[PDB]
């Protein structure tokens, strides 16, 4: 149901910026880089309680009012005003798909939008 | 002294697989055999405080996932590591590393293709 993306990434870790996922070395325009499989919160525990802790910072709404936190690499990608990558919800098996918008160089960082949005490949 | 820190770390791109399991929910598998002592995996620590665990974090799906991390902080493995179930008889063993956060997931045996991938 998801296999390995062998994806020429690797993810740096620094004092001064934290973690980011970096390209290693070219990436085509829409190449499918990281398939994430997703952790679930009913709305319910994600509001009492999900929501007060460092979850915040890195969730992404779910259908009715639930709320996923991406395992794998999906976490990682910071946010950016210009992104290079671009995901899809998958509602029925659970995971979030990440993709290139456009040509990645090597040593780029691959960042998403700051927004979120509510609709999945599936529907 | 010294500078601050600056790391890069490899995705590991190891044959394995998620699949649903029919008791345990998911599970990861492997596509080929594997060597035993092979590094598998790799997985950054999101880290929870023990303040908002105790107050918050443990009254989530977030307890089933966690590993205990020293003074009352609770580590969930982003990556594969939090995708492994647990077995009484595990092919695979982790280690923590303290200084900088990760887990690291090496096989115990030789894995054959289509098993199960468990730690305890």
């Amino acid at each position: 149901r998801i296999p390995v993306i062998r994806s020429p990434l690797e993810i740096r870790d620094t004092e001064r910026k934290g973690r980011g996922v970096f390209a290693l070395e070219p990436i085509p325009a829409q190449t499918c880089i990281e398939i994430s499989p997703v952790l679930m919160f009913s709305k319910e525990e994600y509001e009492q309680h999900g929501q007060y802790t460092v979850l915040n910072e890195y969730t992404y709404v779910w259908s009715e009012g639930k709320q996923g936190l991406a395992l794998g690499l999906g976490s990682m990608f910071n946010h950016d005003r210009h992104p290079n990558v671009y995901w899809k919800k998958d509602n029925r098996n659970n995971y979030i798909s990440y993709y290139t918008l456009r040509e990645i160089k090597t040593n780029e960082e691959l960042c998403i939008s700051y927004g979120d949005h509510l609709w999945f490949e599936d529907e």
